[PDB]
DNA sequence: ATGTC
């Protein structure tokens, strides 16, 4: 029987350490759109145009872009990609944080949202603006450690929840690190933001390939 | 096993 969601229901966004400094200056994450003062790109180059024209056919619609990122589980496919050295970035996973928070708190928030079923970028993902349809889901591929195959698995794997133009650093709960290391990094950024929120740090390496 | 497609 189809494993139901976890309530509150984690999101991820990953992000290299040296862009925490931008998020805590901006007091937030900033879609691409939006232009973040990013330090460190961890992405593919060849698919950021399919996501600049992806269109977002619940409101408040615009694009993929307009929107920051997260998916439902750590250890994601985009990770691996990273990890393995096949980005242009060059830096592997030690230094990428998870910063967590839930689909509940946005709601809370009264941020507009919108999420996917599958990776976002493919033309027959389903979009819902409803908590309710996270029922829609897959929560095993969404949970799979082994994800290249079967394909379903693949792309359901990568449903995201995307939250229009910028997300609060308040509303972070969590974030999450490889290395004791680059724990105690991320701790030297956030005590150089004495007003902001202190998220708990943990180290898990579970989260990592 | 997995180099986001
Ligand atoms: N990052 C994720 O967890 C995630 C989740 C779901 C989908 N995706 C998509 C996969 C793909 C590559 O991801 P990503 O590299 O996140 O996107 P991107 O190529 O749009 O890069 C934006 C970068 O800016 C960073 N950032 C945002 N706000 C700030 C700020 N205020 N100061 C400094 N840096 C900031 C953000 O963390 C990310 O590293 C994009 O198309 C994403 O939309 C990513």
């Amino acid at each position: 029987m189809k494993r139901t969601y976890p309530e509150p229901t984690p999101i991820y966004h990953i992000t290299h350490i040296d862009n925490l400094k931008g998020i805590l200056r901006m007091g937030k994450l900033l879609a691409h759109n939006q232009s973040p003062p990013k330090q460190r790109s961890i992405a593919y180059a060849h698919i950021q145009e399919r996501r600049n024209r992806a269109k977002v056919p619940q409101p408040p619609g615009g694009v993929l872009h307009d929107y920051v990122p997260f998916y439902f589980c750590p250890r994601s496919p985009m990770l691996y990609a990273i990890y393995s050295g096949a980005t242009e970035y060059q830096g592997g996973q030690e230094p990428i944080l998870h910063l967590v928070s839930s689909a509940q708190a946005v709601h809370k928030a009264g941020l507009p949202f919108v999420f996917t079923d599958r990776h976002g970028v493919l033309s027959h993902a389903r979009f819902f603006r409803q908590l309710e349809e996270l029922a829609q889901l897959d929560w095993e591929a969404i949970q799979a450690s082994y994800w290249a195959d079967p394909p379903e698995l693949r792309e359901k794997k990568q449903a995201a929840f995307l939250v229009y133009k910028a997300f609060p650093w308040a509303l972070i709960e969590e974030i999450a690190v490889y290395s004791q290391r680059v724990g105690e990094e991320v701790l030297k950024i956030l005590k150089q933001f004495p007003e902001a929120r202190r998220p708990r740090v943990c180290i898990r390496k579970d989260w990592y390939y």
